[PDB]
DNA sequence: CGGGTTTTTGTCTGGCTTCACACTTGATTTGCATCACTGTGTAAGACAGGCCAGATCCAG
């Protein structure tokens, strides 16, 4: 298959992409359940009055990460 | 320099296939250009200069 079948073919394994809800509401975590990688620095400031900040990260939410690694597994369980 | 004897073929002959060929338009799928960067360049040798040490020389 061309690059884009392959390219199209990759958004169903990647986290973000199958529907979830805990029973219990997280709390200080959102509902969503579409995101794929999260900034790593999670809003922080990196204005000049600020820390200084000299890092850069790249990261995905915890929860649709453990969904889609559960996903992953079906036909195992 | 050209006579015999099979190969190598396009047809004649007209009549049966299986594919070929006008139009759309809205998608859907491929194909290709573009952009900010990457690695491989990766240990020793030649030469001048300050510094004491000790040899080189001076004079009572």
């Amino acid at each position: 298959q061309p690059l884009h079948a392959l390219r199209n073919a990759e958004k169903v394994l990647l986290p973000g992409y199958h529907p979830f809800e805990w029973q219990p509401p997280l709390k200080n975590v959102s509902s969503r359940t579409d995101v794929g990688i999260i900034d790593g620095l999670s809003g922080l400031a990196s204005s000049v009055d600020e820390y200084p900040v000299d890092t850069i990260a790249k990261r995905f939410r915890y929860d649709s990460a453990l969904v889609s690694a559960l996903m992953d597994m079906e036909e195992d369980i």
